[PDB]
DNA sequence: TGTTTTTGATAAGA
DNA sequence: ATCTTATCAAAAAC
């Protein structure tokens, strides 16, 4: 299968960037994965 | 060349 | 212009 673009780890960390205010796109841009992945992982309407 | 799993563009959104 | 969501083709892995 495909390795996931984010361990459990970065999941944690970016869910918590996420909810200090952190664009999704800058996040995107810095660890290098799409937005459209964040949304998926991190839904709008969960922070 | 083949399956699987997850990625990421993308279109649509009373 | 923005932001979000689910879809779906295919990259990544073996």
């Amino acid at each position: 299968g495909r390795p996931r673009a984010i361990n459990k780890h970065e999941q944690e960390q970016i869910s918590r960037l996420l909810e200090k205010g952190h664009p999704r796109q800058q996040l995107a841009i810095i660890f290098g994965i799409g937005v459209s992945t964040l949304y998926r992982y991190f839904p709008a309407s969960s922070i």
